[PDB]
């Protein structure tokens, strides 16, 4: 099994800085890449910031500039910093992890978290 734990959502002021972790626990043998996408009400679903296992990185531009998404790959974890924070933020953060489950296997999985809640208020 894999279990995607996520953390730091909640109601916050706007203007302020977050931090959002994603942890990646269970049997798996490699993570190909991890990040946090977001789902407002009626919207689409849309990429915020993902990692690859080397380092490489992309960023939505709605966050270019005022966010950071690192790894600590020792710990299968990733966190999305972000400051400046806007009314246009609220939304359902997921994290998304794109696994391969056995070495052997090309094959690759995608898991998507059950989702935090962050609400931006003025």
């Amino acid at each position: 099994q894999v279990q995607l734990v996520e953390s730091g959502g909640g109601l916050v002021q706007a203007g302020g800085s977050l931090r959002l972790s994603c942890a990646a626990s269970g049997s798996f043998f490699s993570i190909n890449d991890m990040g946090w996408y977001r789902q407002a009400p009626g919207k689409q679903r849309e990429l915020v910031a993902v990692i690859s296992s080397g380092g490489s990185t992309n960023y939505a531009d709605s966050v270019e500039g005022r966010s950071t998404i690192s790894s600590d790959n020792a710990k299968n974890t990733v966190y999305l910093q972000l400051s400046s924070l806007k009314p246009e933020d609220t939304a359902v953060y997921y994290c998304n992890a794109n696994v391969r489950l056995r070495e052997y296997r090309t094959t690759s999985y995608h898991y998507w978290g059950q989702g935090t809640q962050v609400t931006v208020s003025s």
